[PDB]
């Protein structure tokens, strides 16, 4: 049970020290946010870093703060004023209307437009009222409560007149009658000259970013005879007995480049319900399968996941991972 | 006249590229905010950085984001939940209630307390209605408008029950009847054993953080025979013909240490209206003078500055800088 202290000046750090010294029995995490760093800032930061359970120094880009902690001279006012970019329009993910609300408010005349955060935009508002999310005190209830509040603020504050979605024919939580919905297809699969699948079959597993899925992933590769794994961008551990594809690309861009080079190859993509199944479903010579390991509870994935996959015509394969050695 | 784009994922960067490519005649500044960095993130960031007029990659500390751009598994939900510190209380500068509003809202049950941002807290609410600030279209009007809105949100949203001020006997803008006001004296000048000023006189100029004040500062040093300059923590240029004090301390802490070592020395502090005049006024053997250079317009400092200095018994010296060579 901790106390937070946020500072953006040296004198504020000195106030933080006095507050901490008067509460010697309490835990403190202290964050300094500053556009300046030098031995004076460091000296006082290190003093706090010595007294606090945890301390972090965010070293910000110059000019982010349009107000003033001190009383400005006309010259300081004039410099700040004419430093400030003129902003006609802001584009951001729909939930960044929540997390960067405060910054949006400083450009009330800017036109605002949003785009999908990710597959979180595919859960419609009613689903958060589902029984799955209505046991009190559960992690699932708190998640839904958080999401209901965030979508409400994203939809009703700082009016934005347009929303870009990358998902064709799937209802968006941002489709609420307050804005224009625009389909923006990310991936051009038109110029590939794909032909009949008369070459080999290449099987790729989509890596999970979660280390706990490691054993189930290795078993999937063995079970379905998958030679390759495309690691998740946030994935940080390795799979054994599978060849890892090392590439700067995300899987969709990697696969487009492969289809063009290999227009007769059958590509099969195996995934524990990755959003990539939804962006790739209509790529030529690409065949996507979701894997549902039997050793996981049925509710390991939220119910809207299963509905979205079957609505998208993606097969869901029950995989008896416990029948696979190691 | 620019467009801003805020992204926190790779697919969002790919949406940003499509938006930019459809607006080839427009200017774009693009900000990526991410807890992850690797060759996939870098690859797509560099693509944007090549197409945008300006791009910045804020590499955030892990765990700052409590929501999800993708639909979470029960395991992802559980990990996030039990990563999250339990927060009983948050302390921040009064105007950080504005700039970190969004983060405060994620701890609605936390007790909130504030402290002064700096001398900006000494301008009372009525002064922002002064004639000085009511010419339309002026930089001074826009400043006051911004400040009226920010103080209103700091006072009336995210209720905070206490405010710490470091200034004794000066009315705080946060003294609005909604909170307890607490005087928190930063500086202990009790154990110094200062005696009669029977030694020499040491004169120190407070450096200005603004490069344009350089010539006026050098002239002050010559005019008043000031041997030393204590540079402002944000000060980044040098003064010629004056000895610069190089120290990790801010001036108040430096001066306390000097009085204790030199209990018979007279210290005189000369300043272009630094907030340090207000924190130091009652230090023993410390004599503060504000300098008002004749070559600057009378309204170079805002009127509340002059009133606060004279209310604090700090002499204001008219300095005819144009009468000083070089
Ligand atoms: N193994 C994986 C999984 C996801 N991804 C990328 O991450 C994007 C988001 O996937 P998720 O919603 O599963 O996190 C996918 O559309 C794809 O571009 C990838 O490149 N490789
Ligand atoms: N030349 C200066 C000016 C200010 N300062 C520090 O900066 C604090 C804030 O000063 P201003 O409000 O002028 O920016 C002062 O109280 C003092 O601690 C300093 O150490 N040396």
């Amino acid at each position: 049970p901790v106390n937070l202290i946020f500072c953006y000046t040296i004198l504020q750090m000195k106030v933080a020290e006095r507050i901490m010294a008067q509460h010697p029995g309490e835990r403190f995490y202290v964050v300094l946010m500053s556009e300046n760093r030098n031995e004076k800032y460091d000296y006082y930061f290190n003093q706090i870093k010595d007294k606090a359970e945890w301390a972090y120094f965010f070293h910000l880009p110059y000019g982010l703060n349009k107000s003033f902690n001190f009383i400005p001279t006309m010259a300081e006012l004039k410099v700040k004023a004419m430093l400030l970019p003129k902003v006609k329009r802001i584009y951001l993910a729909s939930l960044e209307k929540v997390s960067i609300a405060a910054f949006l408010s400083t450009y009330p005349d800017a036109e605002i437009k949003t785009f999908d955060d990710g597959t979180i935009n595919l859960i419609q508002s009613s689903s958060y009222l589902g029984d799955e999310f209505s046991v009190n005190g559960t992690i699932k209830r708190n998640f839904a409560r958080m999401m209901i509040g965030d979508w409400s603020i994203a939809k009703t504050r700082n009016a934005s007149d347009e929303h870009y979605t990358i998902f064709k024919g799937l209802k968006n939580i941002m489709d609420d009658g307050r804005r224009k919905m625009t389909y923006l297809p990310l991936f051009d699969a038109s110029e590939l000259k794909a032909g009949d699948e008369t070459g080999g079959t290449v099987r790729i597993l989509l890596g999970s970013p979660d280390k706990e899925m490691k054993e189930i992933s290795e078993k999937a590769a063995k079970n379905f005879n998958i030679q390759y794994v495309a690691p998740h961008p946030r994935q940080t551990y390795g799979l054994s007995g599978v060849t890892t594809l090392n590439s700067p690309y995300v899987i969709e861009d990697y696969i487009l480049r492969e289809i063009k080079k290999n227009p007769h190859t059958r590509y099969e993509i195996y995934t524990f319900f990755s959003g990539a199944a939804l962006t790739m479903k209509d790529f030529p010579n690409v065949h996507v399968y979701a894997l549902k390991p039997a050793s996981l509870p049925e509710d390991y994935w939220l119910k809207p996941v299963y509905a979205l996959f079957t609505q998208s015509g993606i097969p869901i394969l029950t995989f008896d991972d416990k029948l696979v050695p190691r």
